[PDB]
């Protein structure tokens, strides 16, 4: 019986296993837009990409992690509200079962059909598992996904989602590149938060962008055909596996833009 997203182990039975579920600095939340505050000592974000080398994909159960080579400085995020470098490990989505629902982090209490987040340790901690220990070990980047059109560099992720259906799978995954799942502006909010998922510490320095990107009905019709499930034990689909917005207490977002 552990962690998971249903009626017997879903977010709200979460805090009996991993108490700080209920703590002061928990993700995602609702940005409310009027209540955001505008500073203008913020720099731009700088996101280096070019030498980003992916090596696999796995279903671990919750979700399917795009897993990138982070022995060297080779796909980075720096500036914005961050102090050094942070380099990419992973990147994962969250998602529903209809189109109206997925994301974690909300927009004026609107949803979207699903949230990308691109996960990374400040290197100043030599890795990730000493990272997660840190106030300002993590910085992932948020983007929203509605449905529309098709994003074209998506699609290289949709179509081995067949190969790792059920979780414990995992296949090869060389030669992606990130930026073909970036929206045009850079545009964001920032505020100190959490893992969304178990062991849910609060580590993180989370940059949300303001513009969505768009996919298509068929594109996430197919993580939509993923397993919660191993290899055949009853099928699970992978559906609706977000956390709902937590209480913002005594936290300010901060907007790059006016
Ligand atoms: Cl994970
Ligand atoms: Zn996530």
């Amino acid at each position: 019986h552990h962690w998971g997203y249903g009626k017997h182990n879903g977010p709200e039975h979460w805090h009996k296993d991993f108490p700080i579920a209920k703590g002061e600095r928990q993700s995602p939340v609702d940005i409310d837009t009027h209540t955001a505050k505008y500073d203008p000592s913020l720099k731009p974000l700088s996101v280096s990409y070019d030498q980003a080398t992916s090596l696999r994909i796995l279903n671990n159960g919750h979700a399917f992690n795009v897993e990138f080579d982070d022995s060297q400085d080779k796909a980075v995020l720096k500036g914005g509200p961050l102090d050094g470098t942070y380099r990419l490990i992973q990147f994962h989505f969250h998602w529903g079962s209809l189109d109206g629902q997925g994301s974690e982090h909300t927009v004026d209490k609107k949803k979207y059909a699903a949230e990308l987040h691109l996960v990374h340790w400040n290197t100043k901690y030599g890795d990730f598992g000493k990272a997660v220990q840190q106030p300002d070990g993590l910085a992932v980047l948020g983007i929203f996904l509605k449905v529309g059109s098709a994003k074209p560099g998506l699609q290289k992720v949709v179509d081995v989602l067949d190969s790792i259906k059920t979780k414990g799978k995992s296949a090869d995954f060389t030669n992606f590149d990130p930026r073909g799942l970036l929206p045009e502006s850079l545009d964001y909010w920032t505020y100190p938060g959490s893992l969304t998922t178990p062991p849910l510490l609060e580590c993180v320095t989370w940059i949300v962008l303001k513009e969505p990107i768009s996919v298509s009905s068929e594109q996430v019709l197919k993580f939509r055909k993923l397993n919660f499930n191993g290899e055949g034990e009853p099928e699970e689909l992978m559906v609706d596996n977000w956390r709902p917005a937590q209480p913002l207490k005594n936290r300010q977002i901060k907007a790059s833009f006016k």
